[PDB]
């Protein structure tokens, strides 16, 4: 019972809650093959009940705080990550913080908008139908502000970056 949804075929949301146990669990059971871990508490003791190989279990150290650019400031290495090894090495991702619904929830919710080149609002029902999410209010700037809208032939076409 660690709190983790699938997203998708290549995704999993969730929190940390101080059982590493149960994630351990939850990710031994689902076939986990890389976690990427969003949280501003100590992850030496996840990496370590976790024990994945050399490169399967990212972190970046971020605050979910409107004042935090950490996550901003990471965003193009970790879409780059979730990305190579989705796609170059086959694994499926959890991503997670603590509640599994604003910092973790803001990665995946970017990782679809630019894989699928949709808007936020898109990507983020899509989500919440699988996995109640809430973005803070500066996450979804963030990813709001990753949408160019370009006029061509009478239609504006969103292009993600
Ligand atoms: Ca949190």
């Amino acid at each position: 019972m660690y709190d983790a949804t699938r997203i998708n075929q290549d995704l999993f949301v969730g929190g940390f809650y101080g059982d590493v146990i149960a994630m351990r669990h939850f990710v031994r059971q689902n076939n986990v093959g890389c976690v990427v871990s969003l949280i501003d508490s100590d992850v030496a003791p996840i990496k370590r009940a976790l024990y994945l190989p050399d490169g399967d279990h990212l972190h970046v150290h971020c605050e979910d705080d409107a004042k935090c650019g950490a996550l901003a400031d990471n965003l193009e290495m970790l879409f780059n990550y979730l990305w190579l090894k989705i796609h170059n090495e086959h694994k499926t991702v959890l991503i997670h913080c603590h509640a599994g619904v604003s910092r973790s929830a803001t990665l995946a919710i970017y990782y679809i908008m630019r894989t699928n080149q949709i808007d936020y609002e898109q990507a983020f029902q899509y989500v919440y139908g699988k996995r109640a999410v809430h973005p803070s209010e500066h996450f979804v700037e963030l990813l709001k502000g990753k949408c160019v809208y370009s006029y061509v032939d009478n239609k504006l076409v969103v292009r993600v970056e």
